Protein backbone atom coordinates (compact mmCIF):
# COMPACT_ATOMS: atom_id res chain seq x y z
CA UNK A 1 0.00 0.00 0.00
CA UNK A 2 2.65 2.43 1.00
CA UNK A 3 6.36 2.58 1.55
CA UNK A 4 7.32 -0.75 3.14
CA UNK A 5 10.95 -1.41 1.83
CA UNK A 6 12.37 -4.22 3.36
CA UNK A 7 15.89 -4.54 1.91
CA UNK A 8 16.80 -6.62 -0.84
CA UNK A 9 16.90 -9.47 1.48
CA UNK A 10 13.25 -9.64 1.55
CA UNK A 11 11.01 -9.82 -1.07
CA UNK A 12 7.47 -11.02 -2.63
CA UNK A 13 5.56 -8.78 -0.39
CA UNK A 14 1.93 -9.51 0.45
CA UNK A 15 -0.22 -8.03 2.62
CA UNK A 16 -1.49 -8.96 5.81
CA UNK A 17 -3.05 -6.38 8.36
CA UNK A 18 2.32 1.18 14.75
CA UNK A 19 1.83 0.39 11.17
CA UNK A 20 1.24 -2.54 8.80
CA UNK A 21 1.68 -6.35 8.80
CA UNK A 22 3.43 -8.66 5.74
CA UNK A 23 4.43 -11.55 4.66
CA UNK A 24 7.62 -11.67 2.50
CA UNK A 25 10.57 -14.05 1.24
CA UNK A 26 13.88 -14.23 2.98
CA UNK A 27 16.37 -14.19 0.76
CA UNK A 28 19.26 -15.46 3.11
CA UNK A 29 17.94 -18.24 5.32
CA UNK A 30 15.01 -19.19 2.46
CA UNK A 31 12.43 -18.96 4.48
CA UNK A 32 8.80 -17.40 4.34
CA UNK A 33 8.76 -14.44 7.51
CA UNK A 34 6.27 -11.95 8.35
CA UNK A 35 7.48 -8.08 8.96
CA UNK A 36 5.71 -5.58 11.47
CA UNK A 37 6.31 -2.15 9.89
CA UNK A 38 6.40 0.21 12.74
CA UNK A 39 6.52 4.29 12.42
CA UNK A 40 5.94 5.89 15.92
CA UNK A 41 8.10 8.39 16.57
CA UNK A 42 6.19 11.45 16.38
CA UNK A 43 4.38 9.88 19.68
CA UNK A 44 6.10 9.78 23.38
CA UNK A 45 3.25 6.81 23.72
CA UNK A 46 3.64 5.01 21.10
CA UNK A 47 7.50 4.94 21.31
CA UNK A 48 6.99 3.81 24.51
CA UNK A 49 5.33 0.94 23.65
CA UNK A 50 7.45 0.28 21.03
CA UNK A 51 10.60 0.26 22.97
CA UNK A 52 8.90 -1.74 25.37
CA UNK A 53 7.92 -4.50 23.21
CA UNK A 54 11.65 -4.37 21.53
CA UNK A 55 13.14 -4.93 25.02
CA UNK A 56 10.91 -7.64 25.77
CA UNK A 57 10.68 -9.54 22.54
CA UNK A 58 14.64 -9.25 22.40
CA UNK A 59 15.40 -11.01 25.53
CA UNK A 60 12.57 -13.37 25.78
CA UNK A 61 13.53 -17.18 24.09
CA UNK A 62 10.69 -19.52 23.90
CA UNK A 63 9.08 -21.65 21.59
CA UNK A 64 5.58 -20.35 22.37
CA UNK A 65 6.10 -16.38 21.75
CA UNK A 66 7.32 -14.65 18.58
CA UNK A 67 11.27 -13.94 18.75
CA UNK A 68 12.64 -11.47 16.54
CA UNK A 69 15.20 -12.74 13.71
CA UNK A 70 15.76 -9.38 12.18
CA UNK A 71 15.20 -5.37 12.74
CA UNK A 72 15.35 -3.12 9.49
CA UNK A 73 15.79 0.22 9.99
CA UNK A 74 18.35 3.31 8.09
CA UNK A 75 21.76 3.26 9.62
CA UNK A 76 21.46 6.70 11.48
CA UNK A 77 18.98 8.03 14.00
CA UNK A 78 18.04 11.01 11.15
CA UNK A 79 16.96 9.34 8.98
CA UNK A 80 15.45 6.44 10.97
CA UNK A 81 11.54 6.99 10.39
CA UNK A 82 10.57 3.39 10.20
CA UNK A 83 11.39 0.41 12.25
CA UNK A 84 10.78 -2.92 11.04
CA UNK A 85 10.23 -6.16 12.27
CA UNK A 86 10.96 -9.90 11.02
CA UNK A 87 10.04 -13.14 12.43
CA UNK A 88 9.28 -16.87 11.21
CA UNK A 89 5.36 -16.90 9.19
CA UNK A 90 2.52 -18.02 11.17
CA UNK A 91 -0.20 -17.94 8.72
CA UNK A 92 -2.90 -17.65 10.79
CA UNK A 93 -4.20 -16.76 14.58
CA UNK A 94 -7.48 -18.23 16.84
CA UNK A 95 -9.42 -15.04 15.96
CA UNK A 96 -9.83 -16.02 12.56
CA UNK A 97 -9.36 -19.76 13.04
CA UNK A 98 -12.82 -19.56 15.67
CA UNK A 99 -14.42 -17.66 13.26
CA UNK A 100 -14.98 -20.94 11.19
CA UNK A 101 -13.57 -23.72 12.72
CA UNK A 102 -14.90 -25.78 15.62
CA UNK A 103 -12.03 -27.09 17.34
CA UNK A 104 -12.07 -30.79 18.66
CA UNK A 105 -10.98 -31.47 22.53
CA UNK A 106 -7.68 -32.14 21.53
CA UNK A 107 -6.99 -28.75 19.76
CA UNK A 108 -8.44 -26.90 22.79
CA UNK A 109 -6.28 -29.18 25.05
CA UNK A 110 -3.17 -28.34 22.70
CA UNK A 111 -4.26 -24.63 22.72
CA UNK A 112 -4.55 -23.96 25.95
CA UNK A 113 -1.03 -26.19 26.70
CA UNK A 114 1.28 -24.06 24.51
CA UNK A 115 -0.33 -20.71 25.74
CA UNK A 116 0.12 -21.67 29.52
CA UNK A 117 3.81 -23.50 28.83
CA UNK A 118 4.49 -19.41 26.88
CA UNK A 119 2.70 -17.61 29.79
CA UNK A 120 5.02 -19.45 32.34
CA UNK A 121 8.06 -18.22 30.50
CA UNK A 122 6.68 -14.38 30.08
CA UNK A 123 5.66 -14.81 34.21
CA UNK A 124 9.11 -16.05 35.43
CA UNK A 125 10.40 -12.99 33.73
CA UNK A 126 8.60 -10.99 36.47
CA UNK A 127 6.58 -9.85 32.89
CA UNK A 128 2.72 -9.20 32.83
CA UNK A 129 1.61 -9.78 28.90
CA UNK A 130 -1.82 -7.90 29.86
CA UNK A 131 -3.55 -8.20 26.84
CA UNK A 132 -4.02 -11.54 26.14
CA UNK A 133 -6.18 -12.48 23.20
CA UNK A 134 -7.27 -14.88 20.33
CA UNK A 135 -6.31 -12.44 17.76
CA UNK A 136 -2.93 -12.38 19.26
CA UNK A 137 -2.18 -16.14 19.83
CA UNK A 138 -0.61 -17.22 16.26
CA UNK A 139 -1.03 -20.28 14.57
CA UNK A 140 1.06 -22.08 11.51
CA UNK A 141 0.08 -24.94 9.41
CA UNK A 142 1.19 -27.62 11.82
CA UNK A 143 -0.71 -26.25 14.90
CA UNK A 144 2.26 -24.86 16.84
CA UNK A 145 1.31 -21.26 18.34
CA UNK A 146 2.87 -18.27 19.98
CA UNK A 147 2.13 -15.61 21.49
CA UNK A 148 2.93 -11.78 20.33
CA UNK A 149 1.39 -8.36 20.95
CA UNK A 150 3.79 -6.87 24.18
CA UNK A 151 2.61 -3.66 23.31
CA UNK A 152 0.86 -3.24 26.86
CA UNK A 153 3.52 -5.37 29.04
CA UNK A 154 4.42 -4.34 31.71
CA UNK A 155 6.69 -5.68 35.11
CA UNK A 156 5.57 -6.95 37.81
CA UNK A 157 4.20 -4.85 40.42
CA UNK A 158 1.87 -6.57 42.37
CA UNK A 159 2.63 -4.10 45.95
CA UNK A 160 1.39 -0.86 43.68
CA UNK A 161 -1.70 -2.80 42.09
CA UNK A 162 -4.62 -0.57 43.99
CA UNK A 163 -6.91 1.84 42.32
CA UNK A 164 -9.78 3.04 42.55
CA UNK A 165 -13.36 1.91 41.53
CA UNK A 166 -14.05 2.21 37.26
CA UNK A 167 -10.49 3.47 36.61
CA UNK A 168 -10.07 3.62 32.90
CA UNK A 169 -8.27 0.64 31.21
CA UNK A 170 -6.06 0.17 28.71
CA UNK A 171 -6.57 -3.95 27.47
CA UNK A 172 -9.25 -5.38 25.48
CA UNK A 173 -12.53 -5.14 26.98
CA UNK A 174 -13.75 -8.73 26.45
CA UNK A 175 -10.86 -10.09 28.45
CA UNK A 176 -10.26 -7.72 31.42
CA UNK A 177 -10.98 -9.49 34.65
CA UNK A 178 -13.22 -8.40 37.00
CA UNK A 179 -11.07 -6.45 39.41
CA UNK A 180 -10.18 -4.24 36.65
CA UNK A 181 -13.41 -2.52 36.89
CA UNK A 182 -13.18 -2.28 40.62
CA UNK A 183 -9.88 -1.89 42.43
CA UNK A 184 -7.44 -3.14 40.31
CA UNK A 185 -4.22 -1.36 37.45
CA UNK A 186 -4.18 -4.89 36.30
CA UNK A 187 -0.17 -5.22 38.02
CA UNK A 188 -0.44 -8.74 38.99
CA UNK A 189 -0.12 -11.83 36.95
CA UNK A 190 -4.10 -12.82 37.75
CA UNK A 191 -4.87 -10.55 35.10
CA UNK A 192 -3.44 -12.68 32.48
CA UNK A 193 -4.96 -16.23 33.83
CA UNK A 194 -8.10 -14.72 33.63
CA UNK A 195 -7.72 -13.82 30.09
CA UNK A 196 -6.50 -17.08 29.59
CA UNK A 197 -9.76 -18.64 30.90
CA UNK A 198 -11.84 -16.49 28.70
CA UNK A 199 -9.82 -17.80 25.62
CA UNK A 200 -10.18 -21.22 26.83
CA UNK A 201 -14.35 -20.34 27.01
CA UNK A 202 -14.46 -19.18 23.67
CA UNK A 203 -12.22 -22.06 22.91
CA UNK A 204 -14.89 -24.62 23.93
CA UNK A 205 -17.85 -22.57 22.12
CA UNK A 206 -16.32 -20.53 19.72
CA UNK A 207 -18.25 -17.56 21.00
CA UNK A 208 -16.48 -15.06 23.63
CA UNK A 209 -17.61 -15.91 26.78
CA UNK A 210 -18.07 -11.61 27.93
CA UNK A 211 -18.60 -9.60 25.07
CA UNK A 212 -19.74 -6.24 27.48
CA UNK A 213 -20.88 -3.58 25.31
CA UNK A 214 -19.10 -1.04 27.37
CA UNK A 215 -16.63 -0.95 30.25
CA UNK A 216 -19.21 -1.18 32.81
CA UNK A 217 -21.37 -4.12 30.98
CA UNK A 218 -18.30 -6.08 31.21
CA UNK A 219 -18.89 -6.61 34.86
CA UNK A 220 -22.26 -7.30 34.37
CA UNK A 221 -21.37 -10.09 31.84
CA UNK A 222 -18.99 -12.06 34.50
CA UNK A 223 -21.48 -11.73 37.14
CA UNK A 224 -24.27 -13.33 35.01
CA UNK A 225 -22.27 -16.47 35.15
CA UNK A 226 -20.05 -16.42 38.00
CA UNK A 227 -22.94 -15.29 39.91
CA UNK A 228 -22.91 -12.84 43.04
CA UNK A 229 -19.35 -12.66 44.76
CA UNK A 230 -19.30 -14.61 48.57
CA UNK A 231 -18.94 -12.32 51.63
CA UNK A 232 -15.43 -13.23 51.77
CA UNK A 233 -14.65 -12.38 48.17
CA UNK A 234 -16.31 -8.83 49.36
CA UNK A 235 -14.23 -8.48 52.13
CA UNK A 236 -11.17 -8.36 50.04
CA UNK A 237 -12.47 -5.34 48.41
CA UNK A 238 -11.67 -2.77 50.64
CA UNK A 239 -12.61 0.11 48.63
CA UNK A 240 -15.90 1.66 49.20
CA UNK A 241 -17.25 2.12 46.47
CA UNK A 242 -16.42 -0.81 44.17
CA UNK A 243 -17.79 -3.15 47.39
CA UNK A 244 -21.33 -0.73 47.92
CA UNK A 245 -21.65 -1.02 43.79
CA UNK A 246 -21.42 -4.87 43.64
CA UNK A 247 -23.85 -5.05 47.14
CA UNK A 248 -26.59 -2.84 45.53
CA UNK A 249 -27.16 -5.83 43.06
CA UNK A 250 -29.64 -8.15 43.13
CA UNK A 251 -28.41 -11.28 43.63
CA UNK A 252 -27.32 -13.25 40.87
CA UNK A 253 -26.92 -17.13 40.54
CA UNK A 254 -24.20 -18.99 38.97
CA UNK A 255 -24.41 -20.77 35.83
CA UNK A 256 -23.30 -24.32 35.48
CA UNK A 257 -20.30 -24.46 33.29
CA UNK A 258 -21.75 -28.29 31.76
CA UNK A 259 -24.70 -25.72 30.96
CA UNK A 260 -22.85 -23.20 29.54
CA UNK A 261 -21.00 -25.81 27.66
CA UNK A 262 -22.43 -28.68 27.37
CA UNK A 263 -19.93 -30.50 25.10
CA UNK A 264 -16.87 -30.25 26.67
CA UNK A 265 -14.06 -31.78 28.52
CA UNK A 266 -15.33 -31.69 32.37
CA UNK A 267 -12.01 -31.64 33.70
CA UNK A 268 -11.43 -28.49 30.57
CA UNK A 269 -14.56 -27.00 32.77
CA UNK A 270 -13.00 -27.76 36.21
CA UNK A 271 -9.64 -25.78 35.36
CA UNK A 272 -12.10 -23.07 33.45
CA UNK A 273 -13.72 -22.74 36.73
CA UNK A 274 -10.34 -22.41 38.15
CA UNK A 275 -9.21 -19.55 35.69
CA UNK A 276 -12.18 -17.35 35.68
CA UNK A 277 -12.22 -17.00 39.45
CA UNK A 278 -13.74 -13.67 40.47
CA UNK A 279 -11.04 -13.59 43.45
CA UNK A 280 -7.48 -12.96 41.62
CA UNK A 281 -5.81 -14.30 45.16
CA UNK A 282 -7.63 -17.57 44.89
CA UNK A 283 -7.35 -17.83 41.17
CA UNK A 284 -4.89 -20.23 39.80
CA UNK A 285 -1.60 -19.78 38.89
CA UNK A 286 0.06 -20.60 35.56
CA UNK A 287 2.06 -23.45 37.04
CA UNK A 288 -0.61 -24.83 38.68
CA UNK A 289 -2.81 -24.64 35.17
CA UNK A 290 0.05 -26.59 33.49
CA UNK A 291 -0.41 -29.19 36.29
CA UNK A 292 -4.04 -29.71 35.86
CA UNK A 293 -5.65 -33.07 34.77
CA UNK A 294 -6.95 -31.74 31.59
CA UNK A 295 -3.18 -31.26 30.29
CA UNK A 296 -1.58 -34.23 31.84
CA UNK A 297 -0.55 -35.68 28.29
CA UNK A 298 1.17 -32.55 27.55
CA UNK A 299 2.56 -31.74 31.51
CA UNK A 300 6.37 -31.60 31.65
CA UNK A 301 7.91 -29.31 33.87
CA UNK A 302 11.38 -29.95 32.68
CA UNK A 303 9.94 -29.25 29.29
CA UNK A 304 8.50 -26.06 30.30
CA UNK A 305 11.43 -23.70 30.40
CA UNK A 306 11.28 -20.56 32.55
CA UNK A 307 13.14 -17.16 31.86
CA UNK A 308 16.90 -16.90 32.42
CA UNK A 309 16.65 -13.47 33.48
CA UNK A 310 13.54 -11.84 34.81
CA UNK A 311 12.99 -7.98 34.30
CA UNK A 312 11.02 10.15 28.90
CA UNK A 313 10.94 12.60 25.76
CA UNK A 314 9.91 11.01 22.87
CA UNK A 315 13.74 12.02 21.44
CA UNK A 316 15.43 9.94 24.00
CA UNK A 317 13.23 7.05 23.41
CA UNK A 318 13.88 7.04 19.50
CA UNK A 319 17.64 7.03 20.50
CA UNK A 320 17.21 4.20 23.27
CA UNK A 321 15.05 2.39 20.06
CA UNK A 322 17.87 3.39 17.80
CA UNK A 323 20.67 1.82 20.40
CA UNK A 324 18.22 -1.72 21.07
CA UNK A 325 18.10 -2.36 17.55
CA UNK A 326 21.53 -1.59 16.61
CA UNK A 327 22.53 -5.35 16.94
CA UNK A 328 20.78 -6.47 13.70
CA UNK A 329 22.63 -3.47 11.43
CA UNK A 330 24.58 -4.98 8.38
CA UNK A 331 28.05 -3.50 10.47
CA UNK A 332 28.69 -6.74 12.55
CA UNK A 333 26.31 -8.94 9.95
CA UNK A 334 29.08 -8.52 7.30
C1 LIG B 1 -4.42 -7.78 18.85
S1 LIG B 1 -3.83 -7.42 17.26
O1 LIG B 1 -4.65 -6.57 16.35
C2 LIG B 1 -2.37 -7.93 16.52
C3 LIG B 1 -1.56 -7.06 15.82
C4 LIG B 1 -0.45 -7.53 15.12
C5 LIG B 1 -0.14 -8.88 15.10
C6 LIG B 1 1.03 -9.40 14.31
N1 LIG B 1 2.19 -8.80 14.33
C7 LIG B 1 3.13 -9.73 13.74
C8 LIG B 1 4.59 -9.52 13.82
C9 LIG B 1 5.41 -9.59 12.71
C10 LIG B 1 6.77 -9.45 12.84
C11 LIG B 1 7.31 -9.25 14.07
F1 LIG B 1 8.60 -9.44 14.21
C12 LIG B 1 6.52 -9.14 15.19
C13 LIG B 1 5.17 -9.28 15.05
C14 LIG B 1 2.41 -10.76 13.25
C15 LIG B 1 2.83 -12.01 12.59
C16 LIG B 1 3.86 -12.77 13.09
C17 LIG B 1 4.17 -13.97 12.46
N2 LIG B 1 3.55 -14.47 11.39
C18 LIG B 1 2.56 -13.72 10.92
C19 LIG B 1 2.16 -12.51 11.48
N3 LIG B 1 1.03 -10.48 13.55
C20 LIG B 1 -0.95 -9.74 15.82
C21 LIG B 1 -2.03 -9.26 16.53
Amino acid sequence: GQVFDVGPRYTNLSYIGYGMVCSAYDNVNKVRVAIKKISPFEHQTYCQRTLREIKILLRFRHENIIGINDIIRAPTIEQMKDVYLVTHLMGADLYKLLKTQHLSNDHICYFLYQILRGLKYIHSANVLHRDLKPSNLLLNTTCDLKICDFGLARVADPDHDHTGFLTEYVATRWYRAPEIMLNSKGYTKSIDIWSVGCILAEMLSNRPIFPGKHYLDQLNHILGILGSPSQEDLNCIINLKARNYLLSLPHKNKVPWNRLFPNADSKALDLLDKMLTFNPHKRIEVEQALAHPYLEQYYDPSDEPIAEAPFLPKEKLKELIFEETARFQPGYRS
